[PDB]
């Protein structure tokens, strides 16, 4: 798709068999899921903005599906306000800027 | 142009005269610059990113080019990380997320 930003750049996501809400931040490294159980090893991370910093579990090679298109990659599970999908998934789905 | 998602989508700004870099910020409602000086008068804004919230001052109508695109439009100064381009001005340059 083409998506406007006049609104909040919001789609649905299937993770863990889990529907969830995500934001497509450009601005984001990494992507950051609310609490949710995942499969596999995991290992601690802090990861900071806006407002300071919050402890996450990483884990890695975990499929998703952002608005349709699977990627692979790793995905942060925390206390996020919002779930994330970040730069490592969005250039999986081919995920550009235009102006 | 067609920005990729490799590397963080950092572009060239200008803002009272000086050249910054900034951020394009999908996932930013709004546009938040380190401390400098604007003119004018601001206004209180509370924003919240992953971390928490933090108190900004809101200046209105500053002239800003972002990516060598004129806009005019609200800035908000504070204790940001990084310089980001929100919503707000992503929309006055034209921008959209493909996929
Ligand atoms: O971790 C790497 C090194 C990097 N960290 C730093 C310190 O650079 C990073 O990628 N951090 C990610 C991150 O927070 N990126 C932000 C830009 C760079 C750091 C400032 C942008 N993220 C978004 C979404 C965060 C969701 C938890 C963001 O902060 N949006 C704010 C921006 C402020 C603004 N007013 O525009 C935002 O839109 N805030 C509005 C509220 C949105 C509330 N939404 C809901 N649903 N409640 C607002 N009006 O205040 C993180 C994600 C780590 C990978
Ligand atoms: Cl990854
Ligand atoms: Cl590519
Ligand atoms: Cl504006
Ligand atoms: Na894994």
């Amino acid at each position: 798709p083409q998506i406007t930003l006049w609104k909040r750049p919001l789609v649905t996501i299937k993770i863990g068999g889990q529907l969830k809400e995500a934001l497509l931040d450009t601005g984001a490294d990494d992507t950051v899921i609310e609490e949710m159980s995942l499969p596999g090893r995991w290992k601690p991370k802090m990861i900071g903005g806006i407002g300071g910093f919050i402890k996450v579990r990483q884990y890695d090679q975990i499929i998703i599906e952002i608005a349709g298109h699977k990627a692979i990659g790793t995905v942060l599970v925390g206390p996020t306000p919002v779930n994330v999908i970040g730069r490592n998934l969005l250039t999986q789905i081919g995920a550009t800027l235009n102006f």
